[PDB]
């Protein structure tokens, strides 16, 4: 038989396993972890969620070939994507990991629910420290980006807006002379170009305003 072994990477491996039933013990020798080391063992259902195995705990492996995390470590946290929960042995997770663990397609927007302020965007290499009290709330949402033009939100498909194709989409002809200066939040006001690029990623919509 074969089995998939991964940890906090997630980059699967083959491993051999010559037991049909085997158990957590089993399948934590097999990965290379010594009795007294005890990782924790993560098995990957079908729907999406991460079942616990615990190391007297009999998995049937004549399903199919099933995919394992085993990660040395003493702890757990629990987080949510979309309200399904889900598990994780290390406490700092990367974006990547929880689209990865989500099966979150890479045309969506990920975020971190708060409630003292708008919810936080979480990049592919941005870490989440799992250690905050309470449990991590995740939520995929359409990738589009709200960018205040002269006062109006207009709900751009980019992370990153050309400001000439902004002023064309508000409506303004571009081609005059313009005194532009964007306003990100909790930031002092910067003069750009008509040709710039401006990156909507960042926390908080950002102000476009313009003047002749
Ligand atoms: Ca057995
Ligand atoms: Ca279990
Ligand atoms: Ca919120
Ligand atoms: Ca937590
Ligand atoms: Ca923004």
């Amino acid at each position: 038989r074969f089995i998939e072994v991964a940890d906090e990477t997630l980059s699967f491996r083959q491993v051999v396993m010559e037991d049909s039933t085997p158990n957590g013990s089993q399948i934590s020798a097999a990965s290379g972890f010594k009795p007294d080391q005890m990782p924790v063992v993560l098995m990957l259902l079908p729907n999406g969620s991460l079942e616990d195995i615990r190391p007297d705990e009999v998995v049937d492996l004549s399903s199919e070939v099933r995919r394992f995390i085993v990660v040395e470590s003493d702890r757990t946290y629990f987080f949510t994507i979309d309200g399904a929960r889900l598990e994780w042995p290390c406490r700092f997770i990367t974006g990547y990991s929880i689209r990865q663990l989500g099966d979150i397609g890479d045309n969506k927007k990920l975020l971190l629910e708060r409630e003292d302020e708008a919810d936080l965007e979480v990049q592919n290499d941005q870490i989440i420290d799992l250690d905050g009290d309470g449990i991590e709330r995740f939520i995929s949402r359409k990738a589009t980006w709200k960018l205040n033009i002269q006062g109006k939100e207009f709900t751009f498909d980019t992370p990153t807006v050309v400001i000439r194709d902004a002023v064309i989409r508000a409506g303004l002809n571009p081609n005059q002379a313009w005194h532009i200066f964007l306003k990100v939040e909790g930031q002092p006001k910067v003069e750009k170009n008509i040709d710039d690029v401006i990156d909507l990623r960042t926390p908080g919509i950002e102000k476009l305003r313009l003047t002749p």
